[PDB]
């Protein structure tokens, strides 16, 4: 089948997290990573990866740590959220330099032309749907334009395979991609999340958008 | 210092919630609790609570009975958030026959109306801004327009006493205030944190807007 977009963003954030009772209701970005996906050569065409310090809970707990692997001299050598966004901006200016890429609202065919269409791809709604824009409408910050409209790409999976999967290891695991060992997270987590999008674009599954803000 | 709100409506909501990773879910209201706290007596005038029955993840998690100690047999017994947000409003409407209570930034005319002006208090922009908020855009609900502006006490308590405090059992102690027991949640969160807003208010708070959606 013919893709309607001719690269693949892939974004999986690592933020701050506790296990000690108390009650949090915000949460802040510790790692920004994404990759670019060619979903015709399958290839990883360009990476981007940015720590995030934390201004509102700075002291990253135990559990954050074990859990995201990331270690407090590296966000303590990271930058805030708001010039982190103007990184990812420049990296995204760069990327269209390069690959000719656009960003568009509503999608009906693929491009014929010298233009390439991209889209975000996430593993759930939660990364820019709820972490990003909470933080972004919390800290007060301007949020690109561009990320208000991704691929949510476990409901794709649920309806391409019709499967519920045991997560993202678990969606690996059933297309035959089989890894061992702790979670991947951050710039890992996102390339195993780009593998797993480019074996479904093989399998026959065309990646539309699921959600709009 | 005289006190622009005559009460004040405590709002802590409590939802569905794990902690496993990278495993994220939709999070429902289970708890609905307000208090209408009374800013000249410092009284509790009446209060609403209502156990929401979560409909994407009806079973409530070990980790999630932990943190806010409700039991499964109380959001089975519960209603769903639709029939939930009416409840809350025939409780709204209720106090504004009782208190005559209008929700309003300012009177106009002169002070010829013994009429009482209200707001809501939450902890944090997260109850009426995320909460409320997110779930009912996904759920396609009609959310009051009375909840669209309220207090964030947080914000007002770090600018009032000039400190950071440590959630809401971190700012109640700096005051000297001291509960037993487990973390409070829903309805005692709720009194609790009406109890911090009248210590405030003693101390010479003067309780304004914060944020606003509308
Ligand atoms: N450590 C935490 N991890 C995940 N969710 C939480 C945590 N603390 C509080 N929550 C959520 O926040 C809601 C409100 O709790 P409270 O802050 O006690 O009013 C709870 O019902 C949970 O859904
Ligand atoms: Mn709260």
């Amino acid at each position: 089948s013919k893709q309607l977009f001719d690269y693949l963003i892939v974004i999986d954030f690592e933020s701050t997290c506790w296990n000690d009772g108390k009650h949090h209701h915000s949460q802040e970005i510790i790692e920004f990573p994404a990759v670019l996906l060619n979903t015709s050569t399958g290839q990883i065409d360009s990476e981007f990866q940015a720590y995030v310090q934390p201004q509102e809970h700075p002291i990253l707990s135990e559990f954050c740590m074990e859990l995201t692997g990331i270690k407090q001299a590296q966000v303590d050598e990271g930058v805030p959220l708001k010039i982190c966004l103007s990184q990812f901006c420049k990296w995204i200016h760069k990327i269209q330099q390069q690959k000719n890429i656009i960003f568009a609202t509503g999608i009906s065919e693929p491009s014929a032309s010298e233009v390439k269409l991209c889209a975000f791809v996430t593993w759930s709604d939660w990364d820019l749907g709820v972490c990003l824009e909470y933080e972004c409408k919390r800290k007060q910050l301007l949020k690109p334009v561009f990320l208000n409209s991704w691929i949510d790409l476990r409901a794709t999976y649920k309806l391409f395979y019709r499967r519920k999967p045991k997560g993202l290891s678990g969606a690996l695991q059933e297309v035959g991609i089989e890894f061992s060992g702790r979670e991947a997270s951050g710039l890992d987590a996102s390339r195993n999340t780009a593998l797993l999008a480019w074996k479904m674009i093989r399998d026959g599954c065309v990646m539309k958008i699921t959600r709009s803000l």
